[PDB]
RNA sequence: AAAAAA
RNA sequence: AAAAAA
RNA sequence: AAAAAA
């Protein structure tokens, strides 16, 4: 089983905007596209990937 | 035996607030919802996921 | 299936120009030779050795 | 083998009070209650769960 | 196969003169005189053992 | 081959005075005393325990 | 130990 | 989101 | 390349 993915997935489905804060406090602001297992592709004007390795928090702007 | 599990797990059942700190200082604050092998469940305003990897300390606000 | 491969392989084959984004926040600017498990390739004046794990995002400069 | 175990496990024993220093420069100080593969428990008015990936190093404030 | 591997060995063999930096941003300077898996020594006044882990890019002071 | 425990080795026997660099910058200094898989044991006024995974670079005094 | 420098 | 404090 | 911002 897991907690990641299912959480991930939930944000993904639902569209709902969130903020990725990395390990250097930067916030980038987006809705989840999609994720693998090393990182997760969020998209506001572009796609970017980001290596969950960078990842702090994966806060949505509203509850799941 | 596991030794993280346990105490995360107590804070869990406990209801206890804690300050999760990360590599950077940040104290985030909050309660355990849950957690997996790598992510952290913390519950404010609303539920953040917390990637253990950007964790320094998790400090309970009372002795459990 | 991965996410990460196809990513990169596309910015790879259509000479996107990248931002790569440390996780100390510096940018780095260029395109992507190619890249493996662990490293990437980026070529401007010169190509230098890109370590993944040191890396936040890639960000396309044109939408893929 | 190791020499992690045996380094911690005796200050453990011998309640000697140490300072943990972490990935930022921050230093914690208090006594090794417990510790396993991924984190040490350290007491000082409160026990607090320190992510070993979080630690410099681990300082006695007296030989071993 | 690789490509980490072919790159620094390539930089090895030639002596060419790299610039290492760091997940701080610090750069050190000096030729790649051996490598493993977890380590990359750099030969300046001194050698030096660098862990990859704390390395963001290998930039070669010229092409190859 | 390894590289890191031939290299570690020879300060250790040698007694070599080293200076072990953090990823946040730090210069500690001493000497090994010994070393594992995550670890590393450095002697100055006291034996501090060092993980690898926080440092950058270990620094010999004269050449070996 | 800056609830966080797109 | 300091092309980068030997 | 701040022997180290509970």
């Amino acid at each position: 089983q897991s907690l990641q993915d299912p959480f991930l997935n939930a944000l993904r489905r639902e569209r709902v905007p969130v903020s990725i804060y990395l390990v250097n406090g930067i916030k980038l602001q987006g809705q989840i596209e999609s994720f693998d297992q090393f990182v997760i592709l969020l998209k506001n004007t572009v796609s970017q990937m980001v290596y969950k390795h960078a990842i702090s928090t994966v806060v949505p702007s509203r509850p799941v």
